[PDB]
């Protein structure tokens, strides 16, 4: 049910979209979050997301902290999709504002593989502050599964397709 994504490999697919509008149209079975360790979706993908399930991605993955406590940089956990997917794969890339290691954006990219297929955004680009160029190198470099980019910004996207 994805549709009008420009291929790019054997199974990676982008497309210049708002991933919420896009995860609402699809109804996809896994959606990837742009997650930190504390699953505190302020901002972002996280907090656009979050704002779309009217607050209940945020309390369920509250009760999860308590639980389970932070998860790892380059970590995820497999939460409700609420009303924009089956399932949410929160994974978390290195925060570069933050002081993190981009060599865990492998092992962020790495998540994707238990999944058949993904509706995602970039790792560790936007706010993150990783270059976005990068972040889709080590994507088509280290996911084997079938996954559809969403990139927000129409410019972004452009550069991205020119420099592939
Ligand atoms: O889409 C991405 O590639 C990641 C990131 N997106 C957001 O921060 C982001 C924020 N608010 C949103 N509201 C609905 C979707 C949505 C996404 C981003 C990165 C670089 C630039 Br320039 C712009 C945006």
């Amino acid at each position: 049910s994805f549709s009008g994504y420009l291929k790019l490999t054997d199974n990676v697919y982008i497309k210049n979209a708002d991933i919420v509008e896009e995860a609402k149209k699809v109804k996809p079975t896994v959606v990837v979050n742009a997650a930190n360790v504390y699953l505190k979706h302020g901002g972002g993908v996280a907090g656009a997301l979050n704002k779309a399930t009217n607050n209940a991605m945020q309390v369920e993955s509250d009760d999860y902290i308590a639980t389970n406590g932070p998860l790892k940089v380059g970590g995820s956990c497999v939460l409700s999709g609420h009303n924009l997917a089956k399932h949410c794969l929160h994974v978390v890339g290195p925060n570069v504002n933050k002081g993190e290691d981009i060599q865990l954006l492998k092992s962020a990219y790495e998540n994707f593989n238990q999944h058949e297929v993904l509706l995602a955004p970039l790792l560790s680009a936007g706010i993150f502050g990783a270059d976005p160029i990068h972040s889709l190198r080590v994507c088509v470099d280290t996911v084997r599964t079938n996954v559809y980019l969403a990139v927000f910004d129409k410019n972004l996207y452009d550069k991205l397709v020119s420099s592939f």
